[PDB]
């Protein structure tokens, strides 16, 4: 590809949306190659993760946690440009899994507040990615105060199941996992500080017991449960992608499946079928392709059950649609 | 299929048997799709995990940790009784990972102390699946005493390796894994209760360190060895369906192999082969498909080798027949 | 093959090298079925694991932690002297995932100090194999104390990607990925002792907090960096063969991938493709296949970012080569 034909290529900007919803996209490229240009400002706040009002002094891409999905094909370039205000404390920069080279882009966009950078790399491999913050000297800090998100990957020609035949999804939801380590007091009291440095040593502490105090899904205990539950209709196909950038977890949808399952998150690598329960290592990103049958709330969580139910990590689903009694039924109804 | 060709098929009782052997069935499908039939009665029971008299408050399907397998066909529906005895103290239920609909039909089978439930599911995905207690606001608690299990949907047609050539067992066990979470006193030593609700608040604080002090198979340590271990001859094909309803797990043969290994256990998915120690997430079954070739015991374990032989994560194969010595042969035994 | 056939076969003897790097072979095997004979004497030593200068009394095959990676073809024998020198003070074996029968060959090796054994065993199955020592009763302290390593049994066609194309690297590291748990003092001091039994029932404290104080790769924090960092090229195709013998790992090579990855190690086990992280349960090796494409610096980690930068997994890669503005590109560096 001479560099006539790569300045060549057509130039087009795309407004971000935050998670679990994802901006505008069609599944089967239009068009040709194109430079796909995203725009993200990050932000150093304090977040509440909890209903106990545990704190934890955010970084968060876009102002997000997880930070937004971005969606291009493959062999289409990603230019991000990315910026850090100067009312920002820290030096950040971004480490794309989807990339090549440069320890995914974070050795080029190394910026410190006031500072920005535009990135640009060809997506040469189709599948849902990782990107994460990794500043050389605090790369697990950054990324556990939830600095992190991913991108998908589509192949040219949408996605396809083993055998060719193709996989269309009605709707899709990023549904970004994290990890947070936040420091207790003697009296088993989370605490809080003025700063985020201020955390530092308490944090690291507590991450090297590799025991997470909250395991939570876009950000919070609860943030994607009752009005805020992920919807689908019976019949409809829904692919939910799902991150984790640093620690492992394992999806399950309670009431449904998986029916096709990246579970490496690589369209290039055959998808698992009629999944219960698939795996994701920390540091990647995988995809879930399902149809809903039966109407109803259905749970989402990370299968370690504590995990789910102590910790944070379970989500809801609210489906609408008739019930189909010849997958269930209850013959006989609770009764003494 | 509507109601009226359901109240059609053909009913077939089971009779269920405790792990790790598995009730009488057939690998081929016998005739068309039916409905097949399973009782169980909950029983809230004390269970002595290790040799220390350490005691855990079990909540057993069926009597037992983990409960019974559960074998149907694909497309044959599975018809459960669930009975909780008045002399149970806890509202109980459970939940299908086989089964579409009402979170696995925890939802619609909710019984308390007195009552019983009939729920019937169309098993239409073929493969092993984790079942499991799932009591909203309970649910890990109930998980973790030891309320879980699994069922085996095989294909029709019986189990098929990757490329369509058959492959038939001569045996198949069920090895459940348990991790639990014993609370202890001041002095290291683990505390008893007189009842099941008693040891909630300090169970839970266990359970938040991601912890288990147990790591069984078949409810205690040892509990799969001497009197109990299981059997074989070289020659013979045995099938080892594996599970964890709440943690993830990584099974090997000491001594052997998996030479085909559903390791997400759905058979749609093909098997590994030729592995060494393959992997089950929380929430999930598995199985493996093994020809023995050598006599002597072997081993089983879970392979983090701590949680093996420090948490109680082993059992015992005791294999009959004559040495192979082209395969394996000590040319200078252990000598000066 | 019968005892005078495997008397037949020509023999050759293998001088065994230090990890990461491996004794020389073909990829493609020359001729027939051959039995391969290496030595290995076991080295109970102190070695030291971080810059501050922490200890373990290590349980070294070959002196080495990992032990030397051991490179058959399929069919081939492998035939071990093993020698527990006189200076040992415990009794040392051998169980290989590889071999078949007596738990690996464990139950033929028992070897006590001023003994040796020679094993032969026929590598039946093709793909990477964890080998590690386990004296029954004492068996996840020998490894814990860096008493493992792995071998290759390559296919006698070489290696071939999923679909019949042969794959041919150019060469070949072996990264062997220790757990140590080393017992602290009130201050958190890591404690060192005069004998390796003296820190017996320490370590075994911290063991059962299944949460290693180190996660290193050839025995120590940064032993793969600065003037012993991996080395390639652009262009150049690595083979990294990976093993675990205790404790799970997510392996991520930053600013590269995974370009075909035999993540279950098993070379009859098609590769994943296109892998940002992949997986390999504790108790087994994998390896990943991958042609460099950007110069410059690379960090190869246990994705579990703080097991990777607080607890010791990170190696690095020099990578000489014109860099690729395809491929990346920095359109703005760092400006206000
Ligand atoms: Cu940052
Ligand atoms: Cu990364
Ligand atoms: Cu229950
Ligand atoms: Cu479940
Ligand atoms: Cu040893
Ligand atoms: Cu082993």
């Amino acid at each position: 590809a001479t560099a006539a034909e790569i300045a060549a290529l057509p130039r087009q900007k795309v407004e971000l949306v935050d998670p679990p919803f994802v901006h505008a996209h069609s599944q089967v490229a239009e068009g040709g190659p194109k430079v796909v240009e995203f725009t993200m400002v990050i932000e150093e706040k304090k977040i509440v993760i909890d209903d106990a009002g545990t704190e934890v002094h955010a970084m968060a891409f876009n102002g997000t946690v997880p930070g937004p999905l971005m969606v291009v094909h493959q062999d289409d370039y990603l230019e991000l440009t990315l910026i850090n205000p100067e009312t920002n404390t820290l030096m950040h920069n971004i480490d794309f899994h989807a990339a090549t080279g440069a320890l995914g882009g974070g050795g080029l966009t190394e910026i410190n507040p006031g500072e920005k950078t535009i990135l640009r790399f060809k997506a040469t491999k189709p599948g849902v990615f990782v990107y994460h913050c990794a500043p050389p000297g605090m790369v697990p800090w950054a990324v556990v105060s939830g600095m992190n998100g991913a991108i998908m990957v589509l192949p040219r020609e949408g996605l396809h199941d083993g055998k060719g035949k193709a996989l269309t999804y009605d709707k899709i939801y990023y549904v970004g996992e994290q990890d947070f380590y936040v420091p207790r007091d003697e009296n088993g009291k989370y605490k809080k500080y003025e700063a985020p440095g201020d955390a530092y040593e308490d944090t690291v502490k507590v991450m090297r017991t590799l025991t997470p105090t909250h395991v939570v899904f876009n950000g919070a205990v609860g943030a994607l449960t009752g009005d805020k539950a992920m919807t689908a209709a019976v019949g409809e196909k829904v692919l939910i992608v799902h991150s984790q950038a640093n620690r492992d977890t394992r999806p399950h949808l309670i009431g449904g499946h998986g029916d096709y399952v990246w579970a490496t998150g690589k369209f290039n690598t055959p998808p698992d079928v009629d999944q219960e329960t698939w795996f994701i290592p920390g540091g990647a990103a995988g995809a879930a392709f399902y149809t809903f049958q039966q109407p109803g709330i259905y749970a989402y969580v990370n299968h370690n059950l504590i995990e789910a139910f102590e910790l944070g990590a379970a989500a809801h689903f609210k489906v609408t649609g008739e019930w189909n009694d010849d997958l269930m039924t209850s013959v006989l109804a609770p009764s003494g």
